[PDB]
């Protein structure tokens, strides 16, 4: 009966090797070699900051390295730490805890530590009316560089928000690095969907996936389990109703599962990522049906934003050092390269325009959905009034000191026309000067789009960019791309009696109780539905979408259909007003 | 002398059988099948978070679920946790008394733990002056996947509200799931209270139920428990008035109790649902003399509702997976599924033009009170303007925000005239902007209604609809329905003195000391009343019952009427000013 896992050794991690490269240079050096310790007498790093948002976990991640240096080195032992329990109304028992842990490590053989929560074990000193905090944060930096070198040992700071440690932890000389964890994606996200279904014995479907890797996103590792374990026991009912409206105590015979996608569907529905639990995620991928009316401007807009950002992927150093160059032994050979990428851009900054409903919006999760691993915020006004302690202003500061740190980072705002609006002529000025408080030296995007079509923008918009290349104008969709809009629908009207699940009365099921031990009527419509939309907003073929499928919902259960169209004509003569 | 009543087994919370059958399948499965925990050796979904409004108890159904798996399991033990008696001052105590608890269920044979209170027990890490919080919330989380598993234990959190937690709790790895409990509406809310009429061993009458289970709504089912006390010691004063106006205690004949009818109906005047104790709630039936002159639109507009939004139920996936399908091994044939009620909608957003008392909101609670189980709030100034510590737009984010949590859900506002003069330009431009925030592929109700008719309406109404599907035009009252709902009253005028408890001199009660041990004169009226009104808005034919409620008030003892018909037509002729 195990709760926890069992894919450790960076098994609940996986899909992302680089951290683990990068940390493997850091703990596994000292304990590797020993000896340049003083032929060149310096400490190489430890300590890491596990840090990322949860539902990767950053626990998981301990053992997962625990299992990475056990066997890897022989021998190594291991001091675990998890949760605040290292308080009491003694200065001298929190002092002692950790005190006991560092002598018992300095008692053992080479050895490692694992700091779980350091937000509790470590948090910041309120000098108010605790003052234990400053005890335990001096004995904590002290055990690194204090009266206590960090030894043969190593550190593990186990971290969920930036907020919780006063900045005197995440310095070099205790941990000098930090760990964030990505959210493996697709194929990451394939090797810990797949690490989870190397649990079943019995052969699982899971060569179909990356088709369930595709939807699983923003779940971590934890939750990914919490699927498999819903698409289990969704084959568990599948398999046995004898579950419910059965009594007593009672036996099976001894081998039943089997897994049907059907499962793994249910457990697909039933539950959300941790991005989203009561924040929704600004970025989204089109949906399929947007597609035949949008990738043909998205392509070109994507296109136009890798010329503004080259930036569209990650740059591994491990690779640069793989190869290497006997033609570097100066700087001006340095300064050619530090010159592209650094002289290369200006200033990135965007906006849309077009006409409400015109697709607006329908791209922006999207845009953002098609490269990750950026720095990124919203200047809209869920977080801009989201400040009610702070004033608006410093709302303005605060997000672009956000952006103070240095990144590739986003300012994204979509159909700003409701903007500058909603804030007074103080909040246009500071974002403005804020925009002039950035050099064009640095990478970031300035991202905006407009239910106003140019030519009557407003007039913080017709300055901002004042170039082509700084906006991207919009026009109505072609009539080609809209047949095929309504292409699938055409057909789908012909075939649904059988194709979908409404045209047939479901099928009973039984199990036994187990016994207990205890054409042509179509190409009218065709020519109808066009030239009656002919200059019609993207909604609106929108609304037609959902009345047709209305329809459709209603016919489910018809035969030698072409005789159900006239509903949708009419609806189309309906909907003009 | 108990207090606590005496239905368990889910037997307290009788009328709601599928969460039932949601939670057996995951504290049942750990134990009931634990060969596939190395077979497949993964971690059966277990801890349930109790979640719903008071009323319906959070511990009731604990017990509830221990009969439920206490005969249902032979062998499992029990392990009650109640209030938030898990603290000190010693980090250890507090530790310590969930770690006791922890072990000796691991002391223990196959069992189960309870949490009631784990808003208190696992309150938020206020991390400014108590940091025994780290340490209670750490060690409940290392319970569930830190230092300890989950077990063979499963863990229940009985929770009240969902403000007392920190985002710690109900993630998947702890209790993996969230359950919230509806209030059984009718028959549900029939099984509950006839549960507490299995506790008269006489016969009750409760066949007339449900009679009883019609205005029994709001009380959960200690409520109903309270109602059923009421009209109890109702049917004791009915039977003795020797409890007052009596010294000495005394004694009986030894069987005395029979219940009436009119004690339940004491029972229920005297108290109030769950809902409303200090909120009134905006869902209300429509009365029954409204019906006459309202039940005409309302069915037209519930009907396009219905259209518009095409849900008014709730699908069980139980049944879903009692009936599949060979025809399912792929995405396609779920992508036609997930095509429909998802694509076959656009933006639910409904609005009504009519007249300034011409029926506003007299459907606007009943439109909600038609189907339940839904996600809503208002938009009105009740909620706006009560943020004090939020500026306005921030309340605005707050409720947007609040249908950021994905639901099939309501923006609710009644004669919304009023409103957009309530606030400033920049709130209009807010929940606009918010609106276009939303996409068209979710399903939520846009509800709002107007005191002006159309064709005057306000700027932001003229355009935020602009269809005739997205609006409801009202009209006045038909004469033939008019006649009908002043149609009661003409006979009542005439069988005054005797259908009603005021023409009677009331009945004297005696009861013995309980030795101690120790016509065509109304027809004028008829055509009066009519042709005096035609064009009089919805009120006003509500002024007139009032008052002619009033005369016949007065002529309550009255014999041989049609002679008291002057005061009526004279009130008509007064009307009219």
């Amino acid at each position: 009966p195990l709760g926890v896992d069992s894919s450790l050794s960076f098994e609940s991690v996986g899909g992302l090797d680089n951290y683990i490269n990068q940390l493997k240079e850091m703990v596994m050096l000292p304990l590797l070699y020993p000896e340049i310790f003083q032929r060149f007498n310096m400490q190489p790093p430890r300590g890491v900051l596990f840090h990322g948002p949860p539902g990767t976990g950053k626990t998981l991640m301990a053992r997962a390295l625990a299992a990475a240096c056990s066997s890897e080195n022989k021998k190594v032992s291991f001091y675990m730490r998890k949760g605040a329990d290292c308080l009491s109304k003694w200065v001298g028992e929190a002092e002692r805890q950790l005190r006991l842990l560092f002598e018992e490590a300095k008692s053992t053989q080479p050895s490692i530590i694992f700091f779980d929560e350091i937000d509790g074990l470590a948090p910041v000193r309120s000098s108010k009316q605790e003052q234990i905090h400053a005890s335990i944060v001096s004995t904590l930096l002290a055990l690194m560089d204090g009266m206590e070198s960090r030894g043969q040992v190593i550190i593990i700071g186990a971290t969920n928000r930036p907020d919780a440690v006063d900045p005197a932890l995440r310095r070099p000389g205790r941990f000098d690095r930090e760990f964030y964890f990505p959210l493996p994606d697709r194929d990451a996200r394939k090797k810990i969907i797949e690490i989870h279904t190397r649990n079943w014995d019995p052969p699982v479907p899971e060569w179909l996936c990356s088709m369930l890797a595709e939807k699983s996103k923003g779940y971590g590792g934890a939750d990914l389990r919490a699927l498999c374990t819903e698409a289990a026991l969704n084959s568990i009912k599948r398999t046995y109703p004898q579950l419910y409206r059965s009594t007593k105590r009672l036996q099976i015979d001894p081998k039943t599962i089997k897994v049907k996608v059907k499962d793994f569907v249910m457990s697909m529905k039933r539950m959300i990522p941790s991005s989203e639990r009561s924040s929704i995620s600004p970025s989204k991928p089109l949906s399929p049906e947007l597609k035949p009316l949008l990738n043909e401007a998205f392509q070109d807009i994507e296109k136009t934003l890798q010329k503004l950002m080259p930036v569209a992927s990650k740059l591994n150093p491990l690779e640069e050092v793989m190869y290497d160059d006997p033609k570097e032994n100066d700087f001006e050979y340095q300064q050619r390269l530090e010159t592209f990428e650094t002289l290369r851009i200006y200033k990135p900054r965007f906006l849309i325009c077009g006409r409400k409903g015109l697709g607006q919006t329908a791209l922006g999760p999207a845009i953002l959905q098609q490269y990750e691993g950026v720095h990124v915020q919203s200047f809209d006004m869920s977080t801009l009034l989201q400040d009610s302690t702070q004033s608006i202003e410093t709302s303005i500061i605060h997000l672009f000191l956000e952006v103070r740190r240095h990144t590739p980072s986003i300012i994204y705002i979509p159909d700003i026309d409701n903007w500058l609006n909603v804030l007074p002529l103080t909040a246009i000025t500071t974002f403005s000067s804020m925009l002039e408080r950035l050099d064009f030296s640095d990478q970031i995007l300035f991202l905006a789009l407009s239910s106003s079509p140019l030519s009557e923008l407003h007039p913080q918009l017709r300055e901002w960019f004042s170039s082509k290349q700084s906006v991207y104008s919009l026009q109505y969709p072609t009539r080609d791309s809209i047949i095929a809009f309504f292409q699938p629908i055409l057909e789908l009207i012909k075939a649904s009696p059988t194709e979908l699940p409404g045209g047939i009365p479901r099928k009973r099921r039984v199990l036994p109780e187990l016994p207990l031990a205890p054409e042509d009527r179509l190409t009218p419509l065709k020519q109808l539905l066009i030239d009656s939309t002919t200059g019609f907003t993207v909604d609106q073929l929108l609304h037609l979408h959902s009345f047709l499928y209305q329809i459709i919902w209603n016919t489910k259960s018809e035969w030698n259909r072409n005789s159900v169209v006239d509903e949708c004509e009419r609806a189309v003569k309906e909907f003009m007003i």
